[PDB]
């Protein structure tokens, strides 16, 4: 079992997000800055949770934790963006909302029983992220760019980074299992982790490592 490239990348996935957390949780240790403790929070709680849904898997070697993984992070993510641009009440609720149908829609793609459907769902759910993305690029930018520097820094660097692994979610799903079937299933595991991985430790390091998060 332990051969099979499929639980490899499970495993591997759990060992790095666990030891993210553990990370985070150390470098976390001794800030007191009442803005920089809430990113903290956030920023430990994503990869904490990826790693109970990426342990849940090894565990039951199935895929179903993890759009449940998705459905936790991608909302704390995308509020670690919008308490780094203190953006308002209506746009998070707008944001959570297109994410959620985003995540949802994605599921019912992977569920739905004849073929042809399975584009239509994924039609909708890039729909959802492009209006995500949109924001984040084009909306966000204005607000930071009004911020302190390290600000307006730190969250351009994130915002690439988040717009660049999204977008790469749609792309994998269409070629892999639930899309065409293009891709192998050890494939399609192994770009799903990186780009996890990428997306919550990769992330939360640029993040944490910034003096952005800071009240000052
Ligand atoms: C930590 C995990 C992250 C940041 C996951 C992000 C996942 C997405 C942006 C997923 C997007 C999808 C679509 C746009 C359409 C097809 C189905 C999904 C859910 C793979
Ligand atoms: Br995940
Ligand atoms: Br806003
Ligand atoms: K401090």
């Amino acid at each position: 079992i332990t051969g099979r490239p499929e639980w490899i990348w499970l495993a591997l996935g759990t060992a790095l997000m666990g030891l993210g957390t553990l990370y985070f949780l150390v470098k976390g240790m001794g800030v007191s800055d009442p803005d920089a403790k809430k990113f903290y929070a956030i920023t430990t709680l994503v990869p904490a949770i990826a790693f109970t849904m990426y342990l849940s898997m090894l565990l039951g070697y199935i895929y179903w934790a993890r759009y449940a993984s998705w459905l936790f992070t991608t909302p704390l993510l995308l509020l670690d963006l919008a308490l780094l641009v203190d953006a308002d009440q209506g746009t998070i609720l707008a944001l959570v909302g297109a994410d959620g149908i985003m995540i949802g829609t994605g599921l019912v793609g992977a569920l739905t029983k004849v073929y042809s459907y399975r584009f239509v769902w994924w039609a909708i759910s890039t729909a959802a992220m492009l209006y995500i993305l949109y924001v984040l690029f084009f909306g966000f930018t204005s607000k930071a760019e009004s911020m302190r520097p390290e600000v307006a820094s730190t969250f351009k660097v994130l915002r690439n980074v988040t717009v660049v692994l999204w977008s790469a979610y749609p792309v994998v799903w269409l070629i892999g299992s639930e899309g065409a079937g293009i891709v192998p299933l050890n494939i399609e595991t192994l770009l799903f982790m990186v780009l996890d991985v990428s997306a919550k430790v990769g992330f939360g390091l640029i993040l944490l490592r910034s003096r952005a998060i800071f009240g000052e």
